[PDB]
């Protein structure tokens, strides 16, 4: 019970810890600065509005800001929306930023700005100008960022956004500017590597550029330089996703072999798509502490076999040589050399588009005594034959990914990985054979594979009768990924040699399901004694020669996008006790399942400690919420994206343990006269996305509202009148938690009101 | 133009030439048979309404009535929607009917009727009551029917509408209906075959009832009789997807060999589900002229390797005898008696459901000398080897069926088929391996098979790169279906072989497109000289190594379910004439491509001949509506589904050649001052489903508006006050097609008019 509304379209967070007062105004469609922000605001952000302006009147009493974040306010043409443009970029009026003695962070990335704000106060320690026509650097513009730790100036000059001319800076422009430690002049149209940089450089980004050459002296004095990245410079463009231009005679980014020689604190060195045919190994000659090296997208094939360099980088924690294959050659074999063995340090090594044939055990010699190994990455190589076994060697490995081959028996082509905008490795040992060509498998396949905790063939070309006889060897397995195949449950004895299997998804194995008259056993979890969850979602189930599914450990059964509406077709009693006998299960989603109804016997046949069920997105025309005493142990019921047009007419005489009800996207145009009455277990409702015009104090009573969690009720068809009075004082006043109060729980009548906010309206007219 | 405006909701048609005035109110919510009905009427419908009851004032002035259907008003609970279920039975009053002296066709099916309706006129031919309460048949209550020549009772007791009880008929109950040629007694849960049945009965069904067996007398003087169906009596439920119960003992419905003697004009027979283990020869001794028989569902496997019955069948057309496998038995082969060779009528064989290893040549040697098969169905049988080779010698064959199987390198499971509710083969020679487990194809898989028009290998495991050497001895083929497979479009050879080529589906052949880095070859067309149409839906296309797909020839081009945004994505113009060098493209599908807005460049990129681009289900949120000037042979514009909010300011001046737009399902609010000012091409427009409140006479010139063929306005948000008084008289009376304008062209408001349609709109207090 506020005393005072809270009428401001932005979010209020106070952290009396840090002395901190947060506004976050982000996306909500103000043309300007809102008014009676408080004074005591430290961080404000107000990205993607479309305020035309900064003016000294915008933070005249904001005298304690520490961050400005005034970012995409006027985003350039090919990376803002079409439907609503930018007209005419942003308008910094002089002496805007100097009064905020405060200031440390400013952001005014997006906004079409032409030159460096000037009149920046002294206190400011990171500046960003990304996203902006910002394609000329003079040493007296940045006089002013004396004090400057953190400068972009990335993205004001490539395909998204051009300048049409190269990038200009002038000689020694960052020279005194003795405090920089983080500089980015990403995907800018740069030429040279600008000189002199500040000793104090920690991260120099100079990726996505026209730098054809290093001058042996670019880095000289960078002593304390800890990340260099010099990616995209002469770039490899066969299969770019984004417009590249390779650098003529298809020649390399030329470094001299002494180029990073004052580099000793070196600890990222960047070299992606870089068309490098060799890597010296002087190099490396001074770079000791190096730990991650990243030389993908290169023509770097026939250097795997030789890597001298491998020699000087004894500390190399992640070693990334993918996407090097030569353009036409379909290798027999992968060709590592004997270098490999001396990366005692090594934890991840990824060599994905080596592209080659067969791997043979032998050919990761170099690898089987490198003790801190986690992950070997050999995805997307078009590998035909390798025995499995062979990896008996790597058991000490965490994640073994041969994703993307063809066994039998977007990060590597993105343009900026880091652009900014406006799972079962936890079980252990995960063998990765997804998206593959394996169409049967048996036994021997898996042979001295024991260890593996998590096995993956999802996408594989399996079309299979399981007996428990195909996984005898992973006697460990907890967590085996079966979805995309075209498993054939034949026999209920599928799965059962995986005797310590916690989960099992044989999602989208729908091709036998889809076929009339052929047997499926759903049955076989009985079998599975530890089995935890069971995801079988996307198979198109509508019919089993089983009626009862049995398990005493199952907790969650996902088993969407079938067709329970058959199964459960009325007339047929046959499958009204289908999961009952799941006697642990916790979990149930039927989302995606058509029923339009739910058969009488469904909530009897239920089991008996159900906590979650999903009924989202079945089209549910009607629902007897009288049946929900029998689900004595709900806490969730999720029942959006439906038709229902009613709620219960007493939420209580329907279940005492519901805790969360979601009702969101239903056709509901009112509550029933006391629907929430005496329902005190209730800590979350979603209502929004409905056509409801009115809310009394009898259907929502206040003992019950305040004890809430959280309250939806956004995108509704609310008619502000007179008669709802009650709801708009109390929405005004809650304290309960209403996302988007100010931005989408609107009036849509009558006439004057039409298209108001709830919060803003004043119905001091109604008591007169 | 109309002096008096047609306000009855439901569709009026006049047929001059067979002199019938039909009045259709299917599905119009009536709670009353609607007033104003014409005095003329005599076909009328009022299926899926709520109206309570009939009575003499119900038809008073309609005395020229022929047909009355009143079907679905009080629906069965199991069978009817949930929702809005039947409160009390529709209760017919007396003298409803009588008065009618010329109606011949009466429908009162899924009405809860317990009793047959007693007062019915002596013209009447056709008596249908399925889904009704009537399980007892006396002689008495069909006294009345003495002209009745069709006769539907059937669905009045079975699983999804109890009777509790069998089902009773008295003795020579239809005896005395002289003029009965059909009798339907299916799913009824009848125990015996009623007797004496009149000898002038032509079509006999008693399907799905709890007959167990036929005496030899119960057909004795059914001379005339061309249908016999006596399926699902005693039936096989294995798998059977609907409560099934079988005969005792697992025996047969027991038939003696003498039964069908009197039945000298049957032409077909259906004993579907009898649980048959022989098919005695003497059955057929006096049937010569017997056409279709179906004996699936039964368990003849055995029967099939002897089968000496078929020796009495010389004019059989049709033959069916799937799902015939013995229940746990994967037989080596498939046993066709010799005795198959002496059906020289024969077109139609199936055989799915034997359930078979391997198919050999010799054992289809009995069909070799039947000249006229043209279908050989052996689909779901579970074959894993057939040479392909063999079909050489069944060339006169239009399909050969091997869908569902394992070959590598609802029909007849549905309860009631024929259950009443309120393709490539016209190119040739078909050969359907469609869901199928071929991983590979080589070109002597298809050796001596070059007669080939069409093959479907859809659905199967095809993981392979295509060069245009797996189907070279396919020179005849047209149509090639290769849709859910994993097509690898690394050369743009793939399909040349195939030189007569008309259609090619590689649609939902997404594997290879969803992995990054991986070439693919759009451009492959160029060498396909026939093409006419290509579908490559559902893809995932997001990237392509080829800039341009190029061809002569191909006509519709079908890309939805791809991704041209990230193709076409802002800044990248590389595939903006992806599909301009498609010189005699007509048809363009570029729905479902998340088409947010269409970049500039688009348009001009398009091919010059392009009629019809469908750009719907993108969320399109803007269009240049001006940019449409560079199609200059548009004729169909899709824009549905989309987030649309305005119309072009002058139709006539983005288009000078558009007939048909749609722009259903869009968020338009409001027309252009003069939208379709001299737009003379419109021949269709399509405004559904907006959010529209208001249509001006400047917006609607009548000249355009008299052109259109149709003018769809229907779920708008049409304001009724005194401004709208143009738009309420010109609906009111207009002769254009404006569908759904009485059940769906709805006023929002003001208050007193919300929910009233417009067509009934009196505004005479805007003129006073
Ligand atoms: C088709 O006709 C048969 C009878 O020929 C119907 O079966 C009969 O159904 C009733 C009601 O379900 C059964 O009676 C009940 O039996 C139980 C168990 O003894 C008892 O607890 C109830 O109070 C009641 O007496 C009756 O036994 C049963 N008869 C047979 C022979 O099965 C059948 O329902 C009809 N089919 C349909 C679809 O209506
Ligand atoms: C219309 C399909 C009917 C079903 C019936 C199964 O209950 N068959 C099948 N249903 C499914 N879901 N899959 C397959 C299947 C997959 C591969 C090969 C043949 C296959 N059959 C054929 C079949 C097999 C057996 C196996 N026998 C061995 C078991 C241990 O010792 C003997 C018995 C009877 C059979 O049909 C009559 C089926
Ligand atoms: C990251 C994958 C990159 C692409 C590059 C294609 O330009 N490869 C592939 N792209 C697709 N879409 N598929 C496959 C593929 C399928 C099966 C086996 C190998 C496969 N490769 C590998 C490859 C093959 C060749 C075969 N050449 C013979 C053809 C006739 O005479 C010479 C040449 C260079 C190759 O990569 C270097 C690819
Ligand atoms: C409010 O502004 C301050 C200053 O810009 C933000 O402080 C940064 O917080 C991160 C941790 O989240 C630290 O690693 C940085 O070193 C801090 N920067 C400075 C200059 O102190 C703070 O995060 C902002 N808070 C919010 C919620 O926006
Ligand atoms: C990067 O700079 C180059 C020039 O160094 C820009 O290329 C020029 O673009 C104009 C306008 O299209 C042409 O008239 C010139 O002929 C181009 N010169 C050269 C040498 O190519 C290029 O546009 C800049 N990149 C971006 C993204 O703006
Ligand atoms: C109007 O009623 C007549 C009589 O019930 C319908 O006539 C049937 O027409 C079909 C198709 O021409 C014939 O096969 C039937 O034999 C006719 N039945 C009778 C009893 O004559 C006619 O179809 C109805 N028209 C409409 C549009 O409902
Ligand atoms: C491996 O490659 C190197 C060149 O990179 C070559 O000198 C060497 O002979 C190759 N060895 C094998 C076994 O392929
Ligand atoms: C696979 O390798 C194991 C040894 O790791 C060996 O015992 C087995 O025979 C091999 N199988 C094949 C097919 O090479
Ligand atoms: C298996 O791999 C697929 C990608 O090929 C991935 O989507 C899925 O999450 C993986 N499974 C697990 C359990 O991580
Ligand atoms: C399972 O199938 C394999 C062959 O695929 C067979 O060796 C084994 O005996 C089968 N299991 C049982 C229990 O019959
Ligand atoms: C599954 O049900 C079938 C009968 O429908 C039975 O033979 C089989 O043993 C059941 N499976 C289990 C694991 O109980
Ligand atoms: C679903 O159940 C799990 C426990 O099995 C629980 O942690 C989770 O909160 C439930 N989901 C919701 C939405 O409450
Ligand atoms: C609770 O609900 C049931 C069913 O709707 C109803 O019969 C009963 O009277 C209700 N309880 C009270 C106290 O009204
Ligand atoms: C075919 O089946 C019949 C029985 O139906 C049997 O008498 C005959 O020997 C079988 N012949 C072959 C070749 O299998
Ligand atoms: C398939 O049959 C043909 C004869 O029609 C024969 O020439 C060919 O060798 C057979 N192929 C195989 C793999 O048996
Ligand atoms: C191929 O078979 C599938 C069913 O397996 C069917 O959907 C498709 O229409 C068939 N293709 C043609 C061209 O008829
Ligand atoms: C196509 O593939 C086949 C089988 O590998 C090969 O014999 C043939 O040479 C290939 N075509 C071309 C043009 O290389
Ligand atoms: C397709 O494009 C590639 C280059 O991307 C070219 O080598 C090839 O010849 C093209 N194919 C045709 C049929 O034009
Ligand atoms: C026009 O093309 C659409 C596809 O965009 C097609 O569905 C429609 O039937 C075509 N209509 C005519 C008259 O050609
Ligand atoms: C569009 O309208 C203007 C004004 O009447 C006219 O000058 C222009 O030629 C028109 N363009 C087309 C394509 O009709
Ligand atoms: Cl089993
Ligand atoms: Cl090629």
């Amino acid at each position: 019970a506020r005393w005072f509304p809270k009428t401001l379209p932005c979010d209020v967070t106070l952290d009396v810890s840090k002395n901190h007062v947060i506004v976050d105004c982000t996306d909500k469609h103000l043309t300007e600065i809102p008014g009676g922000i408080p004074t005591n605001t430290t961080n404000l952000t107000l990205t993607i509005n479309h305020i035309p302006d900064i003016s000294p009147a915008s933070f005249h009493r904001l005298v304690h800001l520490v961050e400005i974040d005034f970012r995409c306010n006027c985003v350039p043409i090919r990376l803002g929306s079409k439907s609503n443009m930018c007209p005419r970029r942003l308008q910094i009026k002089p002496r805007s930023f100097s009064g905020l003695t405060y200031l440390k962070s400013l952001y005014l990335d997006g906004n079409q700005l032409l030159e460096i704000p000037q009149g920046l106060p002294p206190s400011l320690q990171l500046l960003s100008l990304e996203a902006n026509n910002i394609f000329s650097i003079r040493k007296e513009q940045l006089t002013e960022l004396a004090n400057i730790e953190i400068l972009y100036l990335g993205q004001n000059c490539y395909y998204r956004n051009p300048c049409y001319v190269s990038y200009s800076i002038e000689k020694d422009a960052f020279l005194n500017l003795t405090k920089l430690k983080v500089l980015s002049l990403k995907d800018n149209n740069v030429t040279t590597v600008p000189t002199v940089l500040p000793s104090t450089l920690t991260e120099l980004y100079l990726y996505n550029n026209m730098i054809a050459e290093i001058q042996e002296d670019d880095f000289n004095n960078l002593n304390q330089l800890q990340i260099l990245d010099l990616s995209g410079n002469c770039p490899r463009c066969y299969n770019a996703p984004f417009p590249c231009t390779p650098c003529k005679n298809n020649s390399p980014l030329q470094i001299p072999v002494n180029a990073f020689d004052a580099l000793t604190e070196l600890k990222v060195l960047r070299l992606h798509s870089n068309s490098l045919q060799h890597v010296p190994p002087r190099w490396f000659k001074n770079i000791n502490n190096l730990q991650e090296l990243d030389l993908s997208q290169n023509f770097l094939a026939k250097e795997i076999g030789d890597a001298k360099f491998l020699h000087f980088l004894p500390n190399l924690i992640q070693l990334d040589l993918s996407f090097n294959f030569e353009l036409q050659v379909y290798r027999a074999s992968m060709n590592l050399s004997q270098a490999f063995s001396s990366l005692k340090s090594l934890k991840i090594l990824r060599i994905r588009g080596y592209v080659f044939k067969e791997l043979k055990s032998f050919q990761l010699s170099p690898l089987h005594n490198l003790q801190n190994l986690e992950v070997l990455d050999l995805g997307t190589n078009f590998i035909k034959i390798a025995n499995l076994s062979m990896f008996k060697q790597f058991k000490r490995l965490k994640v073994i990914d041969l994703s993307v081959n063809k066994i039998s028996p977007l990060y590597y082509f993105r343009y900026d990985k880091y652009a900014r905008s406006c799972s079962c490795y936890k079980y252990g040992q995960t063998l990765d054979l997804s998206k593959n060509s394996i169409f049967f498998i048996k036994s021997s396949d898996f042979q001295h594979l024991s260890f593996l905790k998590c096995l993956n063939l999802s996408g594989n070309l399996i079309s299979q009768t399981l007996n428990g006889s195909e996984f005898q060897p992973l006697a460990e397995l907890r967590y085996l990924d079966f979805s995309n195949n075209r498993l054939d449950l034949l026999h209920s004895t599928a799965f059962e040699e995986l005797r310590k299997l916690e989960v099992l998804d044989i999602s989208s194995n729908s091709h036998y399901f889809q076929s009339e008259g052929i047997t499926h056993m759903l049955n076989f979890t009985k079998n599975l004694k530890v089995l935890q969850k069971l995801m079988m979602n996307d198979n198109d189930i509508s019919s089993s020669t089983s009626r009862t599914m049995e398990s005493e450990s199952l907790r969650t059964l996902e088993f969407r996008g079938n067709h329970l509406d058959v199964l459960w077709r009325d007339g047929d009693n046959r499958y009204l006790q289908l999961f009952k006998n799941l006697l642990k299960l916790e979990e149930l989603d039927i989302s995606k399942n058509s029923l339009s109804f739910l058969p009488s016997g469904v909530f009897d046949g239920m089991p008996p400690n159900l906590k979650n069920l999903s009924l989202a997105k079945n089209g549910l025309k009607s629902f007897i919420w009288e049946k929900l005493r029998y689900l004595k142990n709900l806490e969730t019921l999720d029942l959006s994206h439906n038709q229902l047009t009613t709620v219960p007419e007493r939420l209580s005489n329907c279940s005492r343990s519901l805790k969360n009800l979601i009702l969101k996207n239903n056709q509901i145009r009112s509550l029933t006269k006391y629907f929430l009455q005496d329902a005190f277990q209730l800590r979350y409702l979603d209502l929004s996305s409905n056509k409801i015009q009115m809310i009394q104090k009898t259907s929502f009573p206040e003992n019950v509202l305040n004890n809430l969690k959280m309250l939806l009720l956004h995108h509704n068809r609310f008619l502000c009148t007179c008669d709802a009075v009650w709801f708009v004082w109390w929405v005004q006043h809650t304290e309960v938690t209403i996302p988007y109060l100010a931005t989408d729980v609107t009036c849509v009548g009558p006439g004057a009101h039409k298209g108001q906010s709830v919060i803003s309206l004043d119905l001091y007219t109604c008591e007169l």
